[PDB]
């Protein structure tokens, strides 16, 4: 009564630990961090494939050798097989779960990377909008104009960069992430301030052109 035991205790202890691991309720707080939490998830699922089949085993063993016996010991035994069967499952059910989780936090990292450039190009935007020098003469008068064409040009660069958190954020929230609160909070203000802009910046190209 060594090997099947020895095992039947391995596998246990392997079990508890891993569970452990998977219970965890770390939350990323950064993409890389999101990055991170992912792979070694990712880890424990190949570690939890690759004792499957030891897995099976020490079930149907256990059967065996319990089956007929009367004496504590396997009375004992034939529960302990019960909850190796119980966190078994429950350990699966877990790590679907936080797979589950994290990966909606790697998607609400990406978008809030992308959601803040928008932000800063944005302000910047809305700096330049802001105030129109009047020219003091031909020269500046040619330079007002030919620097709010590149700034005009730079917008539309840009444009890519602004509505790629809004399209990313709102297909975050169609699939019922976890953040949508402050995900869709922050994909309006980003729709609110590049309509603002660019309706600004429409006026203001004909304020230059015309004065």
């Amino acid at each position: 009564e060594q090997a099947f035991l020895q095992d039947l205790d391995d596998f246990q202890a392997w079990l508890s630990i891993t569970q452990k691991a998977v219970a965890s309720e770390d939350m990323p707080e950064s993409l890389p961090e999101a990055e991170q939490l992912l792979q070694q998830h990712a880890g424990i699922k190949d570690e939890i494939d690759g004792h499957q089949d030891s897995y099976q085993r020490v079930k149907e063993s256990g059967e065996k050798v319990i089956q007929g016996q009367t004496d504590p010991e396997y009375l004992l035994l034939g529960q302990r097989l019960e909850g190796l069967d119980t966190g078994w499952d429950a350990l699966g059910r877990m790590w679907e779960s936080r797979s589950h989780t994290l990966a909606q936090c790697l998607g609400f990292q990406e978008f809030q990377k992308d959601a803040k450039q928008a932000e800063a190009i944005l302000s910047n935007q809305e700096y330049t909008l802001a105030h129109l020098e009047p020219p003091d003469s031909l020269e500046a008068a040619e330079a007002g104009i030919r620097k709010f064409e590149d700034f005009l040009g730079s917008m539309e660069n840009n444009r890519d960069k602004v509505l790629s958190p809004v399209d990313s954020g709102n297909k975050l929230v169609a699939e019922g992430n976890l953040y949508s609160d402050k995900i869709k909070e922050k994909v309006q203000l980003i729709e609110d301030r590049h309509r603002k802009n660019n309706e600004k910046a429409q006026e203001a190209s004909v304020l230059l052109r015309d004065n």
